[PDB]
């Protein structure tokens, strides 16, 4: 009923976009950021047209950069001269730390010997390519704009809006992760032991493993150190953001704080939901899915 505004970020494609149509199509006014401009501006005609003439008012595009302090910085200046409140963040802007060599469609080969590790739970330490088709590469560079976007970039724009959102008699804060982020991937046990904390876990101790795993990877001793062999820096990067997810839903218990890992309309229902938790909803925990 009461009258709310939301921003998600990484919204111009994909499951975001969807996340957006769904806010949207609740009377929620949305804010749709993406890190290009005139990508959001389309994305934002696309959903007014699908959605009606009359959602015009309810959506509005802003352009935004989570590792560009100033991008952030600008948005919430946006939101604050044009809404005066923020409701609801979604953490959706994410980076993956791999692209395809040759052939993409090798990927799917990569993606499902990692899923089986969930069957097994014998996490793998030894790099293995699938197929000389394609290949799975991981760069040093990649790795840093990773772990700067989905750790960082997350913790910068979560904490850039949390004074607007304190304002809100039911503040929502939804970081999409992914199922990558789980710790049966860590093959490096200290980190592991890090991330697996409930007591005794602070940012700073976050931030060292980071900084660990980035000196190891240019040192080029990812196996050496017990590395994850495969999507290294993505399951770092998102197991941190679970971890933190975690470590801010302590520190603000009037907020309902979550992670979830998520067609994309239907994988957008379970972010949704949680945007519009109730009251007694959850705070610090990773749902897939639908818990």
């Amino acid at each position: 009923a009461t009258k709310r505004y939301a921003v998600v970020t990484g919204a111009n494609k994909g499951i975001g976009f969807e996340i957006c149509k769904q806010l949207a199509s609740k009377g929620i006014t949305v804010i749709l950021a993406s890190r290009d401009e005139k990508r959001g501006i389309e994305a934002r005609e696309r959903l007014i047209k699908e959605l009606g003439s009359e959602f015009g008012d309810y959506v509005v595009s802003q352009q935004l950069d989570v590792a560009d302090p100033a991008s952030v910085a600008a948005l919430v200046d946006f939101i604050k001269t044009k809404f005066g409140s923020l409701d609801i963040l979604v953490n959706n802007a994410g980076l993956n730390g791999t692209y395809m060599e040759g052939d993409a469609s090798v990927l799917n080969d990569y993606v499902e010997a990692e899923f089986k590790t969930f069957q097994s739970g014998a996490a793998k330490t030894e790099p293995y390519h699938p197929k000389a088709t394609g290949r799975l590469v991981e760069t040093v560079e990649h790795a840093k704009e990773c772990i700067e976007t989905n750790y960082y970039g997350s913790k910068r724009v979560t904490e850039a809006l949390i004074p607007l959102l304190q304002q809100s008699d039911s503040p929502r804060i939804v970081n999409v992760s992914s199922t990558l982020s789980s710790l049966v991937f860590q093959t490096n046990e200290w980190a592991k032991g890090v991330f697996s904390s409930e007591e005794g876990l602070t940012e700073e101790k976050l931030e060292e493993v980071l900084a660990e795993f980035l000196k190891d990877f240019i040192d080029g001793k990812q196996q050496e150190k017990q590395w994850p062999p495969h999507f290294s820096a993505y399951k770092v990067s998102k197991a941190a953001l679970n971890a933190y997810t975690r470590i801010i839903a302590k520190k603000y218990p009037s907020f309902r704080i979550n992670a979830v890992c998520p067609t994309d309309a239907e994988a957008a229902e379970a972010p949704v939901k949680l945007a519009l938790l109730p009251q007694g909803g959850p705070s610090g925990c990773f749902f897939f899915r639908d818990e």
